[PDB]
Parts: structure tokens; sequence; C-alpha cells
């Protein structure tokens, strides 16, 4: 078995300390726990996976993909080229971290930093480019309708086989909105009185009627609607604010031993908001999208 | 289910670029996707649970833990303590990572800087002064049978079950021994030829005659034969060199996608020696025991 067969088959735990007496069942499945260390790594295999399957890549040819993306994105991407031969490239911000690049680059990714200023734009724009150029794959993970087949398949089917079908409501802080639209989805054809809520930034609080702003949620808020995100699932939408999130993330490792992202203190901190309304005797379902590693230099953890 | 429970169950994978035509198959058990990212959170586990069970501590009870150790064993046990509501106390050299020391405050875990130049000699004395005026609990990892007990009763049946029980060589870089132990007496109950080889560095060749000295491979290597090594069940022993270990290490990643630590690095680098001795059909297994993430600032892969 190649790193590809080693992604997904996360554990989930039942939070026990920062949860109240009356409140529902609360279950996060640790994604941090993927070879990648994301739950990007499921992305990222079923994009590249199912470029093969259509004939635009060709395994160990050493063909070009490449992604915008100065996230969790970037290293499921790397990790997966590296283990089925291909030449990665990313284009990024210079603003990235002299600690996100080192990971990227172990995995032989080759990144071009573009215009800190013109930001995910420039790094669209740049990646665009080169796809032209040398006529590369780009995996397009906001439009990628790959991106939602790898929770519809995998992640979806997992977390309800884990929690033996008892699941009154799910909760995720969207991104590209392939795991919410995946597990939605999912969860929805066979739990159909299902609640699928999503959880934005305040700060920026697209889904709700506000307007794109700074967050420090890395990993979610996009600050727009992508093409993968299937509104029709949603039956609410949590505003999170990081002044509420990121204490909750310190009691998870501190008092759960659970030692999460930032995007996973903001979903969990959700979830639990859901899990008073929802009240015993219900099971509230939610994911953490990666571990705290690479946030040791916020403000969340130091 | 506890933080605790999600530990263990690791994939295993097999090796495709790195190894040569003339090669047994080499597998390789993928202990950094535990959820405290290291191999350690099973003795973590086991050593305090084993203690709760005599009855030396009770769980939310805030009672107090020392043990001197820089690395991976601190983080199991941060992780352990904070999820049972333990006081944890770790003993180490005041050089350690500005990071490393982050990653143990997030999970509560307090922090005592010892003697840089005296290395773990200045540690174990300071956690020793610190057991003897507190009165804390001491797993004591090197002599404690519950290390060994931990890859007895989870990592060697995860092994033999996951290799289908074909397995003609286990090779493991020993550190506290415990991993060693457990996987080699599990897996040379149930196979009459299998060899267990212990892997160590040349640097601080123990196990094979010479002296202890500074090494590079963080994790093991202790520079001495601690009391949870079995060496009744070695058949060999091989020495690595960094100059060696590194390269395959920054090779892994760039073709296997295995991001790996350096520990790995050296232990799958003996495993090829031991895959090549047994020529092809033969099955060779070894452990990763973490991930790559640890050591980006080291020059394994700066
Ligand atoms: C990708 C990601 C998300 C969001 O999941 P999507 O499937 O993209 O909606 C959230 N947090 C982090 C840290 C992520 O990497
Ligand atoms: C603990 C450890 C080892 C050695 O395993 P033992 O079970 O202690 O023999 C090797 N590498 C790393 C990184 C470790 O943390
Ligand atoms: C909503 C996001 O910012 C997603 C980023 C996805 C990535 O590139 O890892
Ligand atoms: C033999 C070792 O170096 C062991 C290190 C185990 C620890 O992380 O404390």
């Amino acid at each position: 078995m190649r790193v590809e067969g080693a992604i997904g088959k996360t554990p989930v735990v039942r939070l026990a300390k920062v949860v109240e007496p009356d409140m529902a069942e609360v279950w996060v499945k640790l994604e941090g726990l993927n070879p990648g260390g994301s739950i990007k790594d499921r992305p990222a295999w079923y994009m590249i996976k199912d470029a093969e399957e259509r004939g635009i890549l060709r395994p160990g040819s050493g063909q070009v993909i490449v992604e915008p993306t100065s996230g969790n994105t970037g290293i499921g991407l790397a990790m997966i080229a590296a283990s089925r031969g291909y030449r990665l490239i990313l284009t990024m911000p210079a603003q990235m971290s002299e600690e996100r690049k080192r990971v990227l680059k172990a995995f032989g990714a080759e990144l071009v930093l573009t215009d800190p200023e013109r930001r995910m734009l420039a790094a669209r724009e740049e990646a665009l480019r080169l796809k032209e150029e040398l006529g590369a794959f780009m995996p397009d993970q906001f439009k990628n309708p790959a991106n939602v087949r790898a929770h519809y398949e995998t992640t979806g089917p997992e977390l309800y086989e884990a929690l033996e079908g008892r699941i009154d409501a799910f909760v995720y802080g969207s991104g590209t909105g392939g795991t919410i639209t995946g597990v939605g989805r999912y969860l929805k054809e066979r739990i159909p009185h299902v609640k699928v809520i999503a959880v934005e930034p305040a700060r920026s609080n697209v889904l709700s009627g506000g307007k794109m702003g700074q967050h420090g949620f890395q990993g979610m808020g996009p600050g727009f609607i992508p093409e993968n995100l299937d509104l029709s699932l949603l039956d609410g939408v949590i505003q999170v604010w990081e002044e509420d999130a990121f204490p909750l993330a310190r009691r998870l490792a501190r008092e759960e031993g659970l030692f999460l992202g930032m995007s996973s203190g903001g979903i969990v901190w959700a979830a639990l908001q859901v899990a008073r309304e929802l009240g015993p005797g219900k099971r509230v379902a939610c994911i953490s999208p990666d571990g705290g590693w690479k946030y040791l230099s916020t403000p969340l953890y130091a």
C-alpha cells in the first residue's frame, strides 16, 4: 500500500469536559491524523486520482500539476504528487511562513511566490499562466467536483458508520465547500431529518449575508461562496468569533488532550452551541480539519 | 471515546521507489499518525493507565507526575495528563525548541529546563529531585514494563494482523527498548523464524560494544542498555550513520510521499540492508516512530 492508501479512517472522539450537562453529545472526527496532517489529503488524492481516471494525468510521468494554495491543500497535493511521480508547483503570497515553505519543499514541491499585495488573485493569475505555458493540470479546489466526491465517498461513510447512523446534526466550518457538501449529501440521503449546519468567521460572514473580511480561522471562510458549496443542503449558518473560539481551543488541548487547529476551535465552538439547542438524547457530529502543530506561532498558542 | 482511545491502529505502507529490485518487500508502520504525533502515545497511556490500575493515580485528582524527557515521551504524557486531569511536570535541557515548549504548554504541562551541557544527565537528576520533594509519580520509561506491555498488546498485534502474519524480519531503532521488546516477543511467539533486528546510532553503538556518544537520531540510542530492552530477543544489531539515513529520509519524502522523522530515516535504512540480505519474496517490517513535522528546523530538512 502507498501513502494515499493510508488516507482516511480517522477516529472520532466524544467531548467530555468542554460540554455542559444538558448538551447533546458532541463528537469530533480528527482529520489531523491523515498522512499529510489534514483533511486535505482526501481532496488532494481525489482530484489527482480523478484526473488520472479521465486520462489527464499519467502516473510517474513527471507531468505538471499547478495550484494556487497557501494552506493544507498545498501539503496534501505535495504528498500525493511525490508519491505518484508528479511535478508540483504551488503559487502563493510571499508572506507565507518560512515554516510552511519548508514542509512543501520537503516533498519536492516547487514554490512560486506572488505579490503579497494582490494576494489570492495574483497567486491564481500566476497558476493559470503556468497552466497554459506548461499545459499542466490544475486541481482548482473550489470548483472541482472531485473535492466533494472525496467526502461523499470516504469522509461521510466513515462518520456515519463510526456513529452507527445516530446523527442529529452535522456541523462544519466551510472552506472549499467540499467537506460540508460531500458529508452533507451522504448523511442527508440516509438521515433526511439531519441538520447540516455551516460555520463561518463572524468577520467574513458571507453565508449569513455579511461581507468578506480578515479573520484568524485559517483554512475556512474563503470570503465568497465557492462552486463546490451546495447551499440547498444547509439548514443554518453559525458565525464564530476568534474571541470565543481560541479560548475554547485552549480548553480542548488542556482539558481533553485535543490539540487542534484554528478552524477546529471555531467549528467545535459552533458544534457546542448546536448541542445546547438539541439537548440530551441527540448527537452532534463535527470535524477537526487538522491539529495545532502548524499554528504554534499564532496567538492561539503563543 | 476519549483521546487515549483514539491511539493506535496506525497504517503500514510498502516502499516502492527507494528499494532495489533484488530486495525483499519493505513495510513501514506509521506511528506519526497517532493523536500525539508519535509512537510514544502508547507507552504514555499504558504507564499512566497501569498506575491508575494499581491505585497510584486517580483521574481528575490533579496528582503530580514528573518525568525527564526532551522528546516524544513528554508529548504523549502531556496529552494523557491533560485528558485525565493530572498535573505533569517535565524536565529537559534548556536548549529545547521554542515551538516544542509551546506544544507541551498547550497541553498544560509544566517545564523545568536544566543544564544544556550535561544533557539528559541533568534532567534525570532534576526529575528525581522533584519526585523526592513533591512525592510525585514518575513513569520511568526506561524501566517501566508497562512501556513494553503497550507494544506487546497493541503495536505487535496490529503489525502481525496487518501483514497476514507474514514477516521474515522486524527492524527497529531502540530507544527505551519497549517497542522492539514488546513487538519482538509478540512476533517471536507466532513466527518461529522471524528475525528481530535492533538498530542503533553508529556514534553511540552501546549494543555493538562501542561507547555512548552524541548523535542526531532523536528518540533512539539512549547511550546505554535500558531495563526494558530484552537482549535475548535480538538476532542482530545494525549500526546507522546520519550521513546515510538523512539522505534516504529526504528520498522517502520526495519519492514515496513519506515525510518521516530522523529516527525513521535510520530505521528504514537498516531495513533496506536487511531487505537486500533476505532477497525478493521475503517481507521486512519496521516502524516509523514519528513524522517529519518536528524536524523541519534540523539539518535533516532545513
Ligand atoms: C480545507 C480546510 C477547511 C475546510 O474544508 P473544505 O472541505 O475545504 O470546506 C477547514 N480548515 C482547514 C484547516 C482546512 O485546511
Ligand atoms: C521513542 C522513540 C523511538 C524508540 O522507541 P522505544 O519504544 O522507546 O524503543 C525512536 N524514535 C523516536 C522519534 C521516538 O520518540
Ligand atoms: C477557505 C480557504 O481559505 C481554503 C483554503 C484551502 C487551501 O488552500 O488549503
Ligand atoms: C532513548 C531515547 O533517546 C529516548 C527518548 C524517549 C523520550 O522521548 O523521552
